[PDB]
């Protein structure tokens, strides 16, 4: 495995070889402050396409085993952070940073996600030398004590207001046992400045309470003692979904269970899966999130990867946390925050379960279990049917049976759900599910345009969610072209009656030719049948191609007048096609989040007048949906309807359903 | 089960009950000829909301249990086909014909559909009168002897051109054993004109040969032997797909299946199924298809009704039958042609079974095994779902399993998959699916206006598919109102930092009033959250409602200058809302078909403008899409993600996640 992410072992020999060069002044991130230098991450770098394809095709040695590893580099006089490539794996040898040569420049140091240990010391400030200067309302309306930390704080992005900053607002929530807290806002967000190298040196530049803005605890908590702070009291308990999550009804019947008769009928060798009709390997990327490459459909590679390449999620607000939060999820890392798998419950009992090693704020790699899992789910549908009871009684058909390849993300409060479908029918179908805990903040004022109320004092707020995904197919090959074919009613006379009027159906197949032909905005429309195809034909003599059928309900994009916008602006595409290039591997960075204002790497500068017609292509895809919050998103958001994503179903690519060839395909005359 | 279909005894009832009212002029219509008196079908006439709620909730008398009875009187000097309420089932006592009173006129002898014995009598006048006359030709290029008639027919719809016809085109194909019969097109279609009474009198007004126009058999035969018509010999036999439906490779591994450990959650006593969460009856309208009634979440009824209401498939084409095929098959019966479900493919294994009785066509009433499969279906994938390792190491979750009423037609080519999943969330979809046989044409050209070469000679015609559904939901009471909710950017200065700008995230609420103001154009915008509510609000006071969640990409629809777009004018919608009028009880008739030109049910009269503030609702869903035959749908088409239709998602409609008291919920802490 070419594509197997970095071992319990690889990434032990990357971190001792860095101790060994960055010098001893290195600390292990887990614990270090914005002055010293530690190793962030330590991932699977992928290796070039070409060199890919040459091992796999050819037979030819394939490439280096390198790793990318982040450094943020606090000590020294100008302070940075660097992308260095070190290998060749298991045993390093170079290293070499590439940060320049990938983002022109400098990583600025602002830019770098929050530390684990920088948290803390934002915690550190606010429950020990900020929220005792407000003590009084706190013991009134929150509870607080004499002993601590019965509240937990909660992140919000971006840092600030322009590029360079990192100032965070804080809501506070009563810190539930077993439940989310999320749905528990105390009515209290802090704007923290942790811009300083030094946590000496940070401060509180403004207080947001139950309605009003106060430049500090003290001047709020003068005013609360002034008389003046009307105060809601918030209940710190309570019963229901609102507070558990643990069901108040004892079990009954046991709920349908799925079982292969015969055993697993695939079998997940390490990466790489292998059935039947399918073969791959998959991974996770720390920040980039589940990816899957080399899909070989019986024998034939269709896609070289398919990886998801970031999320968003854009609030509005009542409080100005919510107002301006606009999450970037890839900041904080999808493979990061990848939650282990609950056994009959995030998947079917019985189904294969692989685990996860990563080296990420750490200096000794860890593992999550169950990260993923692998199984075959009856869908209790058929994939095809025919009963013929005229001319000549018989019965054909085949119940699909699919194949998934799950993994969640669990970012604070929502867990994502990462669903790759492999059809029988060569069709390959992504989905992704917003499910878990919705962001709540306080109720105060008429719940006009921002949410509804959830519950008391709590309000849903209202925000979109939007995944980008690559998907490099590699149709019958790498040269492909991107077809439109649509419909349309041509008006013309009855060939038998040229008397009468008829509207001629017709197919309408347009070449995109311009990569701008091929990027289609959210909210315009798009062909009824879009797709990447071959240069040569199936059979039949058609273009052997592969369509892209989506299922969005995307929101609409910040509008571009925003100066973040630019930080994620591959959502404002549903779609857009682009020569896959070695130099655009991804559409965003992990970096975009805590400074979106200045991207590290900016989508749309992928699209440029450029020939998308016999080139190496790749698809980008986003789909989203608009979530207003409301009662039955308590205590969870469900699953239902709420999956979004696309598919890839061949079109002319096979000279026939090969389902035809199904074992399990079934036949009879009659009854 | 005052919902329930009519059962053996009851038809019987009705019919020996009409062949004594009804006198001696009555043959079975089985062998019916035009100019004769026949019941061409005995179906239950559904009773009147008012009373029907009057009794079911509150203990008034149940109503009058009905049958509407159609019967086409021929044997006249002014024929019409008339609809018929009989009396008080089982013993029926009175009678009335609703026509005038129902569709307001007399029902033009003309519509009524053409009986399975105008078609024999129709292949009399071909093999026996016509395809003879042309002996030479098909010796040659279609091995036929006039020995067995080695060659089927295929009817089409509308028939003919202006309103008042009755001039079909029929293809000729090889009459395959044991598969379809459809993508063997002999290059020769006809047009004959069954119009009169008396089958002497029909006749062939055109013929059309691999490509060509001709006047008569005899005409083409002429050319045949003079020698201007060079003849491309369609193979009769040969291997793939295109020849068989029996898979060649043996049968493999056991593809995994389900199964209740404990039993099913669920009981069937008639046409009504119960589990701890959903009661509700269904059934199946001859022509309508697919129909569900009361339908209550843990005791509330949310919809009064959910049915099918019509199916179109309009195509496209080089040659005559499909260049004008504009298929309105509740013209022909949904109902009716429901094919038996073959357990284990149609519907998983464990299932429970359902029959359904018949008097259609006939004089006996017949019964269809397994006609409907209701189970519980284990997704393989979580409802709602939290993994927590920030602060406090809790889990909860709840994979989901739902409930599932299936039942499959099978309109001469394809099977249509009738869905409605319920979910453990109180969200009830609707999906239906087009499998089976497409429709081909013979292959001869320039090919790429009316579709893709599929196999040898044949042409996979381009067409639309699109089903009505009338979803008559009563949101907690009959009193229901149309909210349109939807996001917006609104730019204002950062509060805390006016030097900075801010794109504040707002949500729109606005309330429709006029059934113009809910009825929206297909490829139109729709708001994103669009639902129907009840005057009273819940817990947290917002309004109690019910979503409806679109899933469909609906082809354009027929235009308007043609002739015909009235005879099924909902295609012209995505979704419309209407007053829950008694008289507005379907958006189609069976009798549209045959007269699309005269359509028997308008629906754009269905909307008028007519306040829908707090009145009884119906929302009218629109759900289709273009397919574009390709080499995939050979043998069959497959399923995968062709399932359109919507969802019925409660918003607000409780004061939480009613699954949150899942006795199969899961929680714990750590691992
Ligand atoms: C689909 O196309 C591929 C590649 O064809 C490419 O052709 C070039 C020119 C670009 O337009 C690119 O966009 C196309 O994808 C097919 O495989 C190759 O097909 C090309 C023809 O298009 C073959 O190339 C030719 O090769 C001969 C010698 O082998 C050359 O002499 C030809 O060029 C001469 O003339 C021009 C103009 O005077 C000069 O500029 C040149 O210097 C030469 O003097 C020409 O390039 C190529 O041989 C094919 N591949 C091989 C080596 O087998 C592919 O088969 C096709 N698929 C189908 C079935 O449609
Ligand atoms: C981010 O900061 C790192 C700090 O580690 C920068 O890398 C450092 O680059 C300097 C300049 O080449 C290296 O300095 C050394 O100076 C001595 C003094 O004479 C010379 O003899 C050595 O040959 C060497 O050049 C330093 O070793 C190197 N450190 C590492 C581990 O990379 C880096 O340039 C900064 N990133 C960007 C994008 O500017
Ligand atoms: C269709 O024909 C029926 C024939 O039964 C007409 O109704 C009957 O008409 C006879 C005399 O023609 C009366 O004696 C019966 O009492 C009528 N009852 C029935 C059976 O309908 C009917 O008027 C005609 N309707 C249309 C469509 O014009
Ligand atoms: C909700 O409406 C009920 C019936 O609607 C009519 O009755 C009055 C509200 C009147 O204003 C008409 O215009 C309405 O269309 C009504 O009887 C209930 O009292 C109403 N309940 C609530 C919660 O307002
Ligand atoms: C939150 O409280 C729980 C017990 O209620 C404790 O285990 C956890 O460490 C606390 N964390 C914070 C942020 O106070
Ligand atoms: C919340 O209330 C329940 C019942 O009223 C009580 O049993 C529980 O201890 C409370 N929550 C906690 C753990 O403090
Ligand atoms: C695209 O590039 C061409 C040059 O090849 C230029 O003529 C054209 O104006 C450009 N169109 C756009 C995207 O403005
Ligand atoms: C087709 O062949 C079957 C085989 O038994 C026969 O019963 C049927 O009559 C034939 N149909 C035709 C050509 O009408
Ligand atoms: C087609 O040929 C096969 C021999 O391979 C034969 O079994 C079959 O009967 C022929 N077609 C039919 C069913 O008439
Ligand atoms: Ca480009
Ligand atoms: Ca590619
Ligand atoms: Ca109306
Ligand atoms: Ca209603
Ligand atoms: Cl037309
Ligand atoms: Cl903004
Ligand atoms: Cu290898
Ligand atoms: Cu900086
Ligand atoms: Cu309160
Ligand atoms: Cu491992
Ligand atoms: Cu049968
Ligand atoms: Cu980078
Ligand atoms: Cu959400
Ligand atoms: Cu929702
Ligand atoms: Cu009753
Ligand atoms: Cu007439
Ligand atoms: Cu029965
Ligand atoms: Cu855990
Ligand atoms: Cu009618
Ligand atoms: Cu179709
Ligand atoms: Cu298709």
């Amino acid at each position: 495995q070419l594509f197997a992410d970095l071992s319990r072992e690889e990434l032990t020999a990357v971190m001792r070889f860095l101790t060994q060069r960055l010098g001893p002044g290195l600390v292990d991130a887990a614990q270090a402050r914005p002055s010293d230098n530690c190793v962030f991450s330590v991932e699977l770098q992928l290796p070039p396409k070409a060199a890919a394809l040459a091992h796999l095709d050819r037979g030819s040695p394939p490439p280096a085993r390198e790793a990318l590893a982040i450094v943020f580099f606090g000590r020294q006089p100008q302070p940075n952070v660097s992308e260095l490539v070190v290998g060749p794996l298991p045993h390093p040898s170079y290293m070499r940073d590439v940060t320049v040569e990938r983002h022109g420049g400098p990583l600025p140091y602002h830019r770098r996600p929050v530390l684990f240990q920088e948290y803390l010391d934002i915690d550190q400030m606010i429950f020990n030398r900020e929220l005792p200067q407000a003590s009084g309302l706190l013991h009134h309306c929150c509870f607080y004590k004499h002993r601590g930390r019965n509240l937990v704080t909660m992140t919000t992005a971006p840092r600030g207001l322009q590029s360079g900053d990192r100032a965070t607002w804080f809501g506070l929530y009563y810190n539930i046992s077993g439940a989310g807290f999320f749905l528990h806002h105390v009515g209290l967000e802090l704007l923290v400045n942790h811009k300083a190298l030094d946590p000496a040196r940070w401060t509180i530049q403004k207080v947001f309470y139950q309605g009003r803005y106060y430049d500090s605890l003290a001047q709020l908590e003068a005013q609360f003692e002034a008389g003046l702070v009307n105060v809601v009291l918030i209940p710190d308990n309570g019963t229901g979904g609102s507070w558990s999550l643990k069901s108040p009804v004892p079990p009954g019947p046991a709920p349908p269970l799925q079982f292969y008769p015969q055993g697993p009928r695939f079998s997940v060798q390490g990466s790489r899966v292998a059935s039947s009709l399918w073969t791959f390997s998959f991974g996770l990327g720390a920040f980039s999130g589940p990816r899957i490459f080399d899909v070989r459909f019986q024998g034939e590679r269709l896609v070289y990867e398919i990886s998801l390449q970031e999320a968003l999620a854009i609030y509005g607000g009542n409080s100005p946390a919510a107002m301006t939060t606009r999450y970037v999820d890839g900041g904080f890392g999808m493979g990061k925050y990848t939650t282990p798998l609950t056994r009959g419950v995030d998947c079917p009992y019985l189904a294969t379960y692989v685990d996860w090693h990563f080296l990420l704020e750490s200096q000794a790699p860890k593992t999550i279990r169950d990260a993923f899992c692998v199984f075959e789910q009856n869908q209790g549908l058929p994939l095809r049917r025919h009963h013929s009871d005229l001319y000549s009684h018989y019965f054909g058909g085949l119940a699909e049976t699919v194949l998934v390849v799950r993994s969640m993300s669990t970012l604070l409060n929502y867990d994502y759900v990462w669903d790759t479908v492999f059809h029988p029918s060569g069709a390959i179908e992504i989905r992704f599910y917003a499910t878990g805990y919705i962001s709540s903040a306080f109720l105060f004022g008429a719940t006009g345009k921002y949410g509804n109320q959830v519950s008391e004092h709590t309000l849903g707020t209202v925000h979109t969610h939007s995944a980008h995904f690559k998907v490099d197919l590699d149709v019958a090959g790498l040269e492909n072209w991107v077809w439109a074919e649509d419909m349309v009613f041509v008006p013309m006379a009855v060939p038998w009656s040229p008397e009468h009027q008829l509207q001629r159906l017709q197919v309408t197949r347009k070449l995109l030719e311009m990569e701008e032909q091929a990027a289609f905005l959210v909210g315009s429309a798009t062909p009824r049948y879009l797709y990447l195809a071959s240069n040569h034909s199936n059979k039949w003599g058609h273009p052997r191609g592969y369509r892209i059928q989506m299922l969005s309900f995307a929101g609409e994009p910040l509008p571009q007048n925003s100066s973040m916008a630019r930080g994620f602006s591959w959502e404002r595409y549903q779609l857009a096609v682009t020569q896959r290039k070695e130099e655009e591997p991804s559409s965003s960075s992990v970096f975009n989040q805590n400074d979106p204002w200045a991207p590290t790497v900016d989508f749309s500068d992928f699209i440029n007048n450029e020939t998308i017609a016999g080139k190496d292509l790749v698809a980008w895809v986003t789909a989203g949906f608009l979530h207003i919050p409301h009662a039955e998103d308590i205590p969870n958001t469900v699953t239902v309807g709420n999956g979004v994503g696309f598919f890839l179903r061949p079109y002319n690519f096979f000279d026939e359903d090969p389902s035809f060839y199904s074992a399990d395909s079934i036949y009879f005359r009659g009854d």
